[PDB]
């Protein structure tokens, strides 16, 4: 009933705002919807797999809050399997090889495909972490879609192919779906385009020993009944001196303040009296969330190194269900697994068939890019769509689409009087990610015990020291790769030559 | 608690189904969010205007079911004003025209102008209104937004600007914001280029007398207390043997069928129980609404006439804060006035200032435009911005960004176990407009009569006689719009 703060939402977001606010010596009340904490992270427990993150899973350099609040909650990190080759599988044929991205051969399409990368992240580097709508470009970036983008720049097929690959992975939804700024935007806040896709010193290269999933768990552990789940919020009115949040299980807690930890279009489901500003009312019905099948293939062993892969596979193709697969075997060297993703689309025009008929389909594809008739005998499978969950909208985060982020960006993090708004998506760094949620649910409780007058301002941003576990590697370039010129710098200087 | 039908909505759509299901015997409670009817129409009353329609107003030509709806309810129309000149006023300059297109005089612009309305309506004949996913070409034109097609068809500035205007105040959108496909359905599914345009034999040939919230009001006071006010549906539950609906006041009704009336990303704000199927839980985050205010100046005559302007103005540039009006002076030429709509990003830009501030920016531009001081002299403003709206999200209504009418567009009419959905936006004909709304929302009735078994599947959907006071009047062409060549189209010939 009666609080300092109430966070709506027990994800990793609110978990860690309420953490901070129950440490400061604040009285705080978590209400979560479904009858567990943990939101797009989920790990499954049973017999045949041990532990299986359905949702978010990978950890990696530079995500040093949610490394340090792991860390302080008794986790430990393992590394994802990279130690055989990757495999490039294009127009029905693979290509192992090592490396952040496919080595290519052609010069011209080299020149190309190195362009392609360059110009993402000089292009990243004009925008703004904290306020992508001030790029001096902002408006001219953000009302062409990624697709737009790619065909101005990719004088080649190949660099399309590979390019729309990346989109579709980083952001689980269509070029032709998304704005280039703010796609744009996301990478960079990343910290760019080799750290966002790696394994080997970027995001992908760690997962929690047992599963993401106890990050919130431990969470709700130390904080004990202030978590109430199967408590929807319905309702938030702020006409009086108290705030009331009332939920559709028939309760309401009063507070001086509230966090909202929920994915932004989420706050549709809440009436709010007074109503919200206009700009606010608005952006959340402009912001959905992307649509991904998270698959995992079980077998007796992890048959693929023998070969002297690893596991990793960027399949290209509409034929393909999966476009990215990485090696889910346990640290122990059990449970032999492939993980794959089904992306945008193909979450859509797959989520038609029985769980069956997609296990078989993806092991038709795995034996195939493998080369392997064992990827064909799987002894365990599981699964989750994303884009099925009321309480998250899809996965793995929310996508803008042109023309919205210059017009209604600006709002996403403003407070509405009392409520303060955490949740990935309002991060700075690695928004989107577990990491994102924990930047967001700290800055939001700081905000809050700066309204209270306990913190002075310039203590609400807060840097992160470095994990001492998980070091990063600098992101560099060769001279070659800063110099070489585009294919229209190429033609340019024919040109000259002639002339 | 008890009865047939609940119907969730009392705009217009909601209004014609619960009206359509009452009149066939069966029990129907309308649960409203607001503490008024009418949704997206609001007519506002009181001495120094009579009456204003601050939402939706305009009715024309093959609106017929609208048209018969309100008749029977005891309404009448009356035709805007479009007995003088119209205005295009572009680079500084008002340019007087007769007809429904301003004159184009450079023969390249002419021949780029003439090419694109004609490919707008082209592309529309391969686009099937009840399924524009199924148009041969829907991937290619779903994948690219308005903007890029104009850019791809428009040789010129003059009629890339001008298309650019189409269609934001057709959707209140952007170019960028929108799908290819879905605003070419759009304007199809409305009769064409020049019908959804058009004044005179068009959208905006006419408007009620009395305002068009007494069509959902007149509905009201024929249901009586079946129409509860200030009930935000907030929980629908289908797993029982009767519908259980919720309201944020603590009521609940149960009924053997519910009809969502709202408008898709609306049913947001409802929790379910079990959870939609994955296509429609993620479509209601794909459909925002479109953004304008609405804004009417008074004056003590309609002065514009004196000079043979009738008030409308198509208004280019981004300095205009509107770039459309009508006249919106009373059929007995008192309570003289201009609507303008300040459209799409203009009126997210211009929300910050004051109702005096926009007012004194109308004025002047409206002096320029019409070249009167005149018009500097307002005796009453009224306006509505309606991406203020908890309860509509926007007006005129919802538009599909790229990608998402392929991906989705199947599902807004599909039942959900017992909920059938109406709302403009499920029409397939003048969808967005008070007409779409009358044809969902009886369309929606009758297919839960149908699932009663009370009729047969072929009368779901009916045909709507033409009215005998508001007749259509043919679209022509003629042999040079039909024939004459695109600019590339005059390059190849070169
Ligand atoms: C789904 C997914 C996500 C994902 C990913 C793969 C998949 C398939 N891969 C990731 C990865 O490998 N590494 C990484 O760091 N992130 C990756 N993700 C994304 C990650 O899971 C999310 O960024 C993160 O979990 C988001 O956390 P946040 O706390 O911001 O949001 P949430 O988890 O969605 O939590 C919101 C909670 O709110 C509850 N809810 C919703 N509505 C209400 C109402 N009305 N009332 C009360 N509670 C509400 C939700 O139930 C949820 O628990
Ligand atoms: C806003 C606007 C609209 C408009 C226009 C100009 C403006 C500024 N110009 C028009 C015109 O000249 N001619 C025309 O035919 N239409 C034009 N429009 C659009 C027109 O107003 C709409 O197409 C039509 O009114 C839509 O009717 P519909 O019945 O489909 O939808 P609605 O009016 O939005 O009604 C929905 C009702 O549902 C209530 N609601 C919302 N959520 C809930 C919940 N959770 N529970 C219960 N009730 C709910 C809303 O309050 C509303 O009354
Ligand atoms: C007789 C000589 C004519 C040769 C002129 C060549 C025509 C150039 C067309 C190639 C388009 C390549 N893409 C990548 C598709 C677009 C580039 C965008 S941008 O042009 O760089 O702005
Ligand atoms: C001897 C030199 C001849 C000069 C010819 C120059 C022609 C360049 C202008 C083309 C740009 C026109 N837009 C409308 C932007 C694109 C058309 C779309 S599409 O080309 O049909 O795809
Ligand atoms: C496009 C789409 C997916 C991709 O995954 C990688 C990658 N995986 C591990 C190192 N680089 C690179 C890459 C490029
Ligand atoms: C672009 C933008 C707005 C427009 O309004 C008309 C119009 N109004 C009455 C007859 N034609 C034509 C037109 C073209």
């Amino acid at each position: 009933n009666k609080c300092d703060v109430v966070v709506v939402g027990g994800g990793i977001s609110g978990m860690a705002a309420a953490k901070l606010l129950h440490d400061s010596g604040l009285n705080v009340v978590v209400l979560e919807a479904r009858d567990r904490v943990g939101g797009r992270t989920y790990t499954l427990r049973n017999q045949k797999v041990k532990y299986v993150d359905l949702g978010g899973s990978y950890v990696g350099p530079t995500q040093n809050r949610i490394l340090r609040l792991a860390k302080e909650l008794g986790l430990e990190t393992y590394k994802v399997n990279e130690v055989e080759r990757l495999i490039h599988h294009v127009k029905g044929k693979s290509y192992p090889f090592r490396g952040p991205f496919p080595p290519v051969w052609n010069p011209i399409t080299y020149l190309d495909h190195n362009n392609f990368w360059r110009t993402m992240d000089d292009m990243g580097r004009e925008i703004p972490s904290d306020a992508p709508w001030k790029a001096p470009l902002a408006e001219e970036w953000d009302n062409m879609t990624m697709k737009e983008l790619l065909d101005k720049l990719c004088w080649t097929e190949s660099a399309k192919q590979l390019a729309t690959l990346f989109v579709n992975l980083c952001v689980t939804a269509e070029t032709h779906e998304v704005s280039a700024l703010w796609f744009l935007w996301y990478v960079k806040q990343c910290g760019g385009t080799t750290r966002i896709i790696s394994t080997t010193n970027g995001g992908q290269e760690r997962k929690f020993v047992g599963g993401s999933g106890q990050v919130s768990e431990r969470i709700m552990d130390l904080l004990g009944d202030r978590v109430k789940l199967e408590r929807p919020v319905i309702y938030i009115d702020q006409t009086r001196e108290n705030v009331l949040v009332e939920t559709l299980n028939h309760e309401m807690y009063e507070a001086k303040y509230v966090i909202s930890a929920i994915p932004p279009t989420l706050g549709m489901k809440i009436h709010f009296n007074p109503p919200l500003p206009m700009m606010r009312n608005q952006m959340i019905t402009r912001v959905p969330l992307g649509s991904v099948i998270k698959c995992i293939v079980y077998y007796k062993e992890p048959f693929w190194r023998k070969k002297d892969y690893c596991g990793t596979m960027i399949i290209d193709g509409e034929e393909a269900p999966v476009a990215y697969t990485l090696d889910d075997t346990k640290p122990e060297g059990n449970y032999a697994a492939i993980m794959g993703f089904i992306l945008a689309h193909k979450a859509r025009k797959l989520a038609r068939l029985t769980k069956e008929e997609r296990l078989k389909k993806l092991c038709e594809l795995y034996a195939k890019v493998l080369g392997s008739l064992e990827a064909l005998e799987p002894v365990h499978y599981e699964e989750k769509n994303w884009c099925e969950e009321q309480y998250s909208g899809g996965c793995y985060t929310t996508y803008f689409p042109p023309g919205i982020l210059t017009q209604y960006g600006r709002v996403l993090r403003q407070p509405v009087d009392r409520i303060y708004f955490a949740g990935t998506e309002t991060a700075t760094h690695w928004s989107g990610y577990m990491e994102g949620a924990v930047e967001a649910g700290e800055r939001a409780a700081r905000e809050i015990l700066h309204a209270m007058g306990k913190i002075p301002e310039d203590e609400i941003w807060q840097s992160e020291p470095e994990s001492v576990d998980v070091p990063a590697q600098p992101i560099t370039t060769t001279f070659l790769e800063r110099h070489l010129p585009s294919v229209p710098g190429l033609l340019r200087l024919i040109g000259l030559t002639t002339i």
